[PDB]
Order: C-alpha cells, then sequence, then structure tokens
C-alpha cells in the first residue's frame, strides 16, 4: 500500500483505489494502473522534474529503502493478475530488485523528489508507474 501526496492530490495505484478516491476522481488510466484523487488538506511531497534512471524505493515485504538503476518509461507488457488481464501497462520503469503484491505503492526516490511508485513485480523485477509527465500535479 501507499499513496503520494502533492497539493491537493492524492497519487495511489488505481487496483488498489477507495470509494472516497473514485467519487473524487480527478484522472485516472487503467493502462498506467494510476488513479489520482482530490484533497482536503495540502501535500508534501515533491514530483522530481527530470530523466534519472538511478533512485532509491521502498519495499514494505522487506522494510527496506534499496538503492536501484530503473529504465526510462515504456510500454511493457504484463502477465495477468487478479486485477487486469494480460496487456501492455503505459509509463512503466523495471529494475532488478525484490517486490510482492503488497509492495504497491511503495514510493521510487531520485534526488529531484518523487519519480513513481510500486506497480507491478515478478521474477525479480520491480516494476514502478512514473508520474514526472503529469506536470498538472504541480498546479
Ligand atoms: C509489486 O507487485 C508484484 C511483485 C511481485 N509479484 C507480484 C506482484 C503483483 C503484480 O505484479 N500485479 C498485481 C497487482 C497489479 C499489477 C499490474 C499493475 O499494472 C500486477
Ligand atoms: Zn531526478
Amino acid at each position: 500500500s501507499g499513496a503520494i501526496y502533492v497539493g491537493n492530490y492524492r497519487v495511489v495505484n488505481r487496483h488498489l483505489a477507495t470509494h472516497n478516491d473514485w467519487a473524487n476522481l480527478v484522472w485516472e488510466d487503467s493502462s498506467r494502473d494510476l488513479l489520482v484523487s482530490s484533497t482536503t488538506a495540502q501535500g508534501c511531497d515533491t514530483i522530481a522534474r527530470c530523466d534519472c534512471q538511478t533512485g532509491v524505493y521502498y519495499c514494505s515485504s522487506r522494510r527496506k529503502h534499496y538503492p536501484v538503476s530503473f529504465s526510462k518509461p515504456s510500454l511493457i507488457f504484463v502477465e495477468a493478475s487478479e486485477y487486469y488481464p494480460a496487456r501492455y501497462q503505459s509509463h512503466l520503469m523495471l529494475a532488478v530488485g525484490h517486490s510482492e503484491p503488497g509492495d504497491c505503492g511503495g514510493i521510487l526516490r531520485c534526488q529531484h523528489g518523487v519519480v513513481g511508485i510500486v506497480s507491478t513485480g515478478g521474477n525479480g523485477l520491480v516494476g514502478f508507474a512514473d508520474v514526472r509527465d503529469l506536470l498538472w500535479l504541480d498546479e
């Protein structure tokens, strides 16, 4: 689990969005596994505006933050799960690292701020949904 809190926005994995989130929907993209909902209080996370390919992510299944190199956001085939059929996930970044389903929501960060959140995994690879292109999160 986990979310990004920036301004009056809450960014979560779409497959983990609650009743409050869909009701207060700002934007969602199934192909990206992202959902943004409005919030009453102001958030304090800064979104990174960069092309960094190295950062640190939180892995709840290990209670540890791991440094990783990750690929640039792209269209990656993701195996079927209980949340989605087999499909190409867009704006996805992969790294060699540990992840489990309950690790979704874990933040990936570089020196510039929040890069994205854990979204997929399997076979010693962890996939992160990029949020750096969502410029409107800043306004
Ligand atoms: C972090 O997720 C891990 C990690 C390791 N084994 C499994 C998983 C779960 C996983 O990959 N998926 C289930 C939840 C939605 C995912 C698609 C999102 O577009 C697919
Ligand atoms: Zn950066």
